[PDB]
């Protein structure tokens, strides 16, 4: 019933299910095993045990050769993720590969293409556009660099991005932010008087969340945004919170549309809240009095969410798959997969998370 036990049996299921050399995407690096592998960590911190750490490294292993070189997806915001494994990797075995291969992945910031104000494309394929679960993507891992190496100048880089994320796609009526927005006005989806897409797709909010919640604290001590993005962080949350399912504790696929017969309760999203959630109430930017609120998601989670096979599986169902950006009929119809690696990262993460705050309840 402890949320560590829950985030071992998962870890196991998924490591038992695929190698290193399995893991999906299958031999690249992208962000699915980045974040995966960043909730093995955050559980090997906790847990204390080898076995999380040494899975972790051998991906790392696998994908980082003797000089630390590294193939990856060169114009995406995506490929550098997963970069946020090298720095506890690092950290543990001093291997200078890990900090040689993280100066490639900090070195593609000077090298993407931007917005008129500066805002890095999500892709080259996707032309002016800021999809929210870039800052995920690129946010806290500018941040960990910048402690390593006093590079202060990513700290102006990830409030800038930040800065602009939300001031194009932030709805002040219901408080929640649209999924992308195309400064260039020419996708199908983008509103021709905003530029933003129609809907609150969760997990791209959930990424957001997640990275406010744990970049306050990378920050310099007195940084004007450590005030910035605790003010947002609690009131992106009061409109998250809003939308709770009554009845199940979690969160819907379209966030604001929970009443519509074709939407539908999903989990990757719901993990990130109760990520952002319990870590705001841990390091005090966010009252007390959320922890109801995160304790009806952990209930309705493992009630809902979550089984163990006849074989013995932990399984964690109705994870979005992959998706873009786009109109409601699409991020509706989305197929609801089972383990899927962003989905059971996210689990782990706030499992993780959860356990002080589960521990220390009612005293």
């Amino acid at each position: 019933k402890s949320p560590l036990t829950y985030a071992e049996a998962l870890a196991n299921t998924i490591m038992n299910t695929y190698t290193v050399e399995e893991l999906p995407p299958a031999n690249r690096w992208h962000y699915h095993q980045g974040v995966f592998l960043c909730g093995v960590l955050r559980l090997w911190e906790a847990t204390g045990e080898k076995r999380y750490f040494e899975y972790a490294k051998a991906y790392a292993d696998l994908l980082i050769d003797d000089n630390g070189n590294l193939l990856f997806r060169r114009d995406e915001l995506d490929a550098i993720q997963a970069g946020l494994i090298l720095f506890p990797l690092y950290e543990q075995t001093k291997d200078e590969r890990y900090v040689k291969a993280a100066k490639r992945l900090r070195s593609l910031y000077g090298t993407l293409n931007r917005t008129s104000e500066g805002g890095f494309w999500h892709k080259d394929g996707y032309p002016y556009q800021m999809w929210l679960d870039g800052l995920y993507m690129g946010g806290p891992f500018a941040l960990k660099y910048a402690n390593l190496k006093q590079e202060t100048e990513l700290f102006d880089q990830v409030v800038l991005q930040e800065s602009l994320m939300r001031k194009h796609t932030k709805d002040a009526k219901t408080g929640l932010f649209y999924h992308a927005w195309d400064e260039a006005k020419k996708m199908p989806w983008a509103n021709e008087e905003t530029g933003c897409s129609p809907e609150f797709w969760a997990r791209s909010i959930g990424w957001y969340v997640m990275s406010l919640a744990d970049m306050i604290e990378e920050l310099p001590k007195k940084h004007p945004n450590r005030h910035v993005w605790k003010n947002t962080l609690q009131d992106m949350i009061k409109s998250i919170c809003r939308y709770q399912d009554k009845e199940t504790g979690l969160w819907y696929q379209i966030v604001d549309k929970g009443d519509r017969s074709d939407n539908w309760l999903e989990s990757s999203g719901s993990c990130l809240y109760m990520y952002a959630i319990a870590k705001g109430i841990n390091k005090g930017y966010l009252d007390r009095a959320y922890e109801t609120t995160l304790l009806k998601a952990y209930q309705g989670l493992i009630q809902h969410k979550t089984e163990t096979s006849e074989d013995g599986a932990f399984l964690v169902k109705d994870i979005c798959v992959g998706t873009s950006a786009g109109f409601y009929d699409y991020y509706v119809s989305r197929e609801r997969s089972t383990n899927d690696l962003h989905g059971a990262g996210a689990f782990i993460l706030a499992m993780t998370e959860l356990e002080p705050l589960f521990r220390s309840a009612g005293k």
